[PDB]
Parts: structure tokens; C-alpha cells; sequence
């Protein structure tokens, strides 16, 4: 079985915690590979590998398990273990009842009925949570390559929610796809032009995630296609502030999108700037838009 290296240690599939299949019960689908709520009782999310998939898909599936299993940080989803000795293969993950961040933002947008569903501080806390996860990845020399709202999860819907990075499929592929599937709208110029990835790649992507968060779940670069975005960004074009976005928050975005990677902040600096935003009453007392 293939090996994987993280921090100072090397690992293989034999190192994955095998959970006996008989101890695992599926409860319900969680919007689908497919994903289920399961019990081991320990409440888990079950990621399945379709049996009709290929040997390569098999290897990618296991590699993702290895990757997540080796992280240890509060803002990265935990891997409970795996069930690889029976078909279909399972990966067992921390159950994140709040679901993915993009869906959460879109479904929890403040309304005339629920105008106080979300406030600016909630959004800043989500941003801080994911930045803390990104800082951990940066300091351990791991490049995610696809930081985006769709790949972040929430522990729960309500106020105590914690956001975590949940999906590592892109980093898995590169570790061992088509052009139209590349997340170009989250990528800096040196990434989509030269295939160069560094931690400053993730900084750029985080800026786009910030826009996703403060837009309350809009697709980046409204009305633009991938190729149009490629030309737009290469020429110096950047997104406008989301509706009602505080200047200090938009400033973090535009720093994340500096053309030269050396001019973009690392995640320690991003975290400091997010923290300052949470301290500023003029920022956190800003009302979010209410869609009618
Ligand atoms: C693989 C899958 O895992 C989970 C999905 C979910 C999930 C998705 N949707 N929901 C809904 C369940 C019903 N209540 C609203 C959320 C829960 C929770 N925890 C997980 N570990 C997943 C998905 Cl489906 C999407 C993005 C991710 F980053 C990840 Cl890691």
C-alpha cells in the first residue's frame, strides 16, 4: 500500500484505524461518492467509495483517508477511522451537523422573518476558524490548493458553530482531472498560468473564501465564466466588495489578491487582521443585507 509523509513522520494504509464493519450502522443520506450519517454510540459521517469506481479511484480514496488522519487541529475535520476490509469501503469522519459552509450561508441568509439569523461577528468567526486551520496547514508545509466555502463544514447551525476544513480531494490528486473542473475562480495567476503552488496559493484562495462568506454564499465573479475570470484576474481585475461589506474586511481580501505572492500576507497576518476586525464596533455592528 502507498505511503504518505506529513510533518516528520511517514505512514501507510496499515496505519489507518480499521473499524469493524459490524459496529457501523448507516442512518440516513446527507446529500450525496455518497455520504451518510452513521453510528459506531459515536455519531459519525460515513464517506463511501462506489464499488463501480476504478482502482485509481480506490487509491485516491485511501490516500484522502491517510491525509486527514494525520492532521491534528481543531479546525480540520477529524477522521474517526476506516472500514476497508468490507465493500463498499468506508471512511469515518467527524459528523458536522451544520453541513457545508456554502449551503449554510445561502440557507441562513437573513430574511424579513429571520433578520437576526446571522450577524457580522458570526461571519468573522467562521473566517477566523478557517484561517486558523489554514495557518496550521501552512506551518506544517501542507498546501491545500482548493480553499473554498464548498470544502468547509460547520459543527452545527446555531451560535456555537465551529467551521473546519473538511475536504482534501485536490491535495490528494496532486499527491497521487480536466481543465473545466479546475477551481480557477479560487486560484492566483501563478497557479493557473504556471502550475506553481505555495502557501501563498492558499492565501489567495482564502481571500476568495472571505468574499464567499461576506457575500453570504454567492458564486465568485458574478456573471463571469472561468476563462473570463482567468483573463480578468491576469489583467489586474478583482471583485468588488460584497454588499454591505466593511472596508477593513474588504481590505483583507484585496491583500490576499496581490498579484505577486510575496506581497500577500501569510496566515498569521491574516488572523491578526481578522481579529482586529472583530474588535472594531463599526465593523461588527454593520447590518447584513436582508434579501426579499
Ligand atoms: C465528506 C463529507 O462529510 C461530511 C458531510 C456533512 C454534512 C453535509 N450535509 N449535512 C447536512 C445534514 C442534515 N442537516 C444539515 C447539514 C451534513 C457533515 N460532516 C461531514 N464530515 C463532506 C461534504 Cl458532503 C461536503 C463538504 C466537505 F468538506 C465534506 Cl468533508
Amino acid at each position: 500500500n502507498p505511503n504518505y509523509c506529513f510533518a516528520g513522520k511517514t505512514s501507510s494504509i496499515s496505519d489507518l484505524k480499521e473499524v469493524p464493519r459490524k459496529n457501523i450502522t448507516l442512518i440516513r443520506g446527507l446529500g450525496h461518492g455518497e455520504v451518510y450519517e452513521g453510528q459506531v454510540p459515536l455519531q459519525v459521517a460515513v464517506k463511501t467509495l462506489p464499488e463501480v469506481y476504478s482502482e485509481q479511484d480506490e487509491l485516491d480514496f485511501l490516500m484522502e483517508a491517510l491525509i486527514i488522519s494525520k492532521f491534528n487541529h481543531q479546525n480540520i475535520v477529524r477522521c474517526i477511522g476506516v472500514s476497508l476490509q468490507s465493500l463498499p469501503r468506508f471512511i469515518l469522519l467527524e459528523l458536522m451537523a451544520g453541513g457545508d459552509l456554502k449551503s449554510f450561508l445561502r440557507e441562513t441568509r437573513p430574511r424579513p422573518s429571520q433578520p437576526s439569523s446571522l450577524a457580522m461577528l458570526d461571519l468573522l468567526h467562521v473566517a477566523r476558524d478557517i484561517a486558523c486551520g489554514c495557518q496550521y496547514l501552512e506551518e506544517n508545509h501542507f498546501i491545500h490548493r482548493d480553499i473554498a466555502a464548498r470544502n468547509c463544514l460547520l459543527t452545527c447551525p446555531g451560535p456555537g458553530r465551529v467551521a473546519k476544513i473538511g475536504d482534501f480531494g485536490m491535495a490528494r490528486d496532486i499527491y497521487r482531472g480536466g481543465c473545466a473542473m479546475l477551481p480557477v475562480k479560487w486560484m492566483p495567476p501563478e497557479a493557473f498560468m504556471e502550475g506553481i503552488f505555495t502557501s501563498k496559493t492558499d492565501t489567495w484562495s482564502f481571500g476568495v473564501l472571505l468574499w464567499e462568506i461576506f457575500s453570504l454564499g454567492y458564486m465568485p465573479y458574478p456573471s463571469k465564466s472561468n476563462q473570463e475570470v482567468l483573463e480578468f484576474v491576469t489583467s489586474g481585475g478583482r471583485m468588488d466588495p460584497p454588499k454591505n461589506c466593511p472596508g477593513p474586511v474588504y481590505r483583507i481580501m484585496t491583500q490576499c489578491w496581490q498579484h505577486q505572492p510575496e506581497d500577500r500576507p501569510n496566515f498569521a497576518i491574516i488572523l491578526e487582521r481578522i481579529e482586529y476586525c472583530t474588535q472594531d464596533p463599526d465593523v461588527i455592528n454593520t447590518a447584513l443585507p436582508i434579501e426579499y
